[PDB]
């Protein structure tokens, strides 16, 4: 199946998932000078005070911190969105080196990693039905640069030992996602897709202008994870990012 290796990586995905060459694929390069300020964009509304994390999972491509999305406990609204989107999970994409790792790029600049807080439009009933809709998902992207440590991320870093290989999971309750946010909520927004197969074009991307900083130690831990399952040859989980795709007939809007 698909992955990020030289033989099953992004350049191969189109064979099993032809939408890979679609009209609204993600990620994309964010040309800051070409993005247009849209004064009609409402302020983003992040309501995570009632968030309920349940567990963390190594799925073989990245690791997901899942939340209870059976109720409106942690929602995203406002901004370019119409309606209420529930947070279902967040994960990251990172590189083998600090100079790479993010999926989106800013004026071609690559960050060491990128956080994706995934939400689905409640009007669609569940995540599965939502990914089948043009406005089914809202993914909040947050760039990570290496510098000072991000205190709110350490709980995540310290649990990675428990889910080193594909398929492992561990309880991860009472984790507060608000600790992963930058001070500013200024953002860029554009219509796109999931950045991994099936690459469905069901995402409204909201990428924050301000990156958060994490320490070299924190990111190093990410790089000790495995793509493989226990008892299989060790393949470090690194560079699990898709490169920038053609913007085509789309325009990136800025909230600032
Ligand atoms: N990187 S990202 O764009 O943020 C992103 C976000 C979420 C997922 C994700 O969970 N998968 C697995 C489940 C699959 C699916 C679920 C239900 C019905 C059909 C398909 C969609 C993709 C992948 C990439
Ligand atoms: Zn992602």
């Amino acid at each position: 199946h698909w992955g990020y290796g030289k033989h099953n990586g992004p350049e191969h995905w189109h064979k099993d998932f032809p939408i890979a060459k679609g009209e609204r694929q993600s990620p994309v390069d964010i040309d800051t000078h070409t993005a247009k300020y849209d004064p009609s964009l409402k302020p983003l509304s992040v309501s995570y005070d009632q968030a309920t994390s349940l567990r963390i999972l190594n799925n073989g491509h990245a690791f997901n911190v899942e939340f209870d999305d059976s109720q409106d406990k942690a929602v995203l609204k406002g901004g370019p969105l119409d309606g209420t989107y529930r947070l279902i999970q967040f994960h990251f994409h990172w590189g083998s080196l600090d100079g790479q790792g993010s999926e989106h790029t800013v004026d071609k600049k690559k960050y060491a990693a990128e956080l994706h807080l995934v939400h689905w439009n409640t009007k669609y009933g569940d995540f599965g039905k939502a990914v089948q809709q043009p406005d089914g998902l809202a993914v909040l992207g947050i760039f990570l640069k290496v510098g000072s440590a991000k205190p709110g991320l350490q709980k995540v870093v310290d649990v990675l030992d428990s889910i080193k290989t594909k398929g492992k999971s561990a309880d991860f309750t009472n984790f507060d996602p608000r600790g992963l946010l930058p001070e500013s909520l200024d953002y860029w927004t554009y219509p796109g897709s999931l950045t991994t197969p099936p690459l469905l074009e069901c995402v409204t991307w909201i990428v924050l202008k301000e990156p958060i900083s994490v320490s070299s130690e924190q990111v190093l831990k990410f790089r000790k994870l495995n793509f493989n399952g226990e008892g299989e040859p060790e393949e470090l989980m690194v560079d699990n990012w898709r490169p920038a795709q053609p913007l085509k007939n789309r325009q990136i809007k800025a909230s600032f």
